[PDB]
């Protein structure tokens, strides 16, 4: 009966924190007064019960109150969102991260700032987008970086570094493009296992420039005042719900996303968990 969703940490979307000492979730509220909703979610820290919380969870919340139904949350194992790669040192390819379990049927629905694309969308269906964003660069205060099209980017030299995350939608975008050969051939080489540590990096001058989701960069870089990035995104995209292919929660799902849109909803998350404080962190 139970749904189960799988999430991946993503902050402000997921955040993840250990339970407290009787595990249970610490009792916090938003910037509005209210209580921060928290939710029980399974994963590798060891897999362990831990506290999830943000903008997705809240999202999650009200699909499953619109719709009538229960879950489960987990982490994903691999902590990955996903593409598809050969396996087993073989030519049969399968897909990692959230993708996997998706398809698999580790996991019932993918809620998590999940991006939209063509190649993503020939395995699964995505709902219409509950966010709509796109792609931007993260550099640390002071570094000097045009956008996309600057040579220290388009003319790689290991002067400069620049990455993204492994097995993610920005992988593939610079992998399926003959114009971006030389790019990803750099990034290949220096690619993080998750945005956080790729973040980290940045900030610790081990990382020149981060490749990532607006959403999550323009967050941090507004959260933390020794960070920013390069301005005007290069590439749009929205995030969506996944769910396998012919689900029975498709059409419901994109109702509930729609009204969110039009109530004032969504607006509502993005002044609770993404712009309501100057840096601080």
């Amino acid at each position: 009966t139970r749904l189960k969703i799988v999430t991946i940490h993503q902050e402000p979307f997921v955040y993840v924190k250990p339970t407290m000492s009787d595990g249970t979730c610490k009792e916090e509220f938003t910037v509005n007064g209210d209580p921060v909703k928290k939710v029980i979610c399974t994963g590798p820290n060891h897999t362990v019960p831990q506290c999830c919380y943000g903008f997705c969870i809240d999202l999650l919340i009200k699909l499953a109150r619109t719709m009538n139904f229960t879950y489960e949350v987990h982490l994903v194992a691999d902590g990955k969102f996903g593409t598809q790669e050969r396996v087993n040192n073989s030519n049969k390819k399968e897909w990692n991260g959230m993708m996997g379990e998706l398809l698999s049927g580790q996991a019932d629905m993918i809620v998590a700032p999940l991006t939209i694309n063509n190649e993503r969308a020939q395995y699964i269906e995505f709902s219409k987008p509950f966010k709509y964003q796109g792609l931007t660069i993260l550099v640390k205060k002071g570094t000097r970086i045009t956008g996309i099209n600057d040579p220290r980017l388009r003319n790689p030299s290991d002067k400069f570094i620049y990455a993204t995350v492994k097995q993610s939608s920005v992988d593939i975008y610079f992998r399926r493009q003959v114009e971006l050969s030389t790019m990803y051939r750099h990034m290949e080489k220096h690619n993080y296992e998750s945005a956080a540590e790729a973040i980290q990096a940045v900030r610790d001058n081990k990382l020149h420039a981060f490749i990532w989701d607006s959403a999550v960069l323009e967050f941090e870089a507004s959260q933390k005042c020794d960070l920013v990035t390069t301005g005007e995104l290069f590439f749009r995209s929205g995030f969506g719900i996944g769910m396998r292919k012919d689900s029975p929660w498709k059409q419901n799902v994109s109702l509930s996303i729609l009204k969110s849109h039009e109530n004032g909803f969504m607006e509502d998350l993005d002044k609770t968990w993404v712009r309501y404080q100057e840096c601080d962190s």
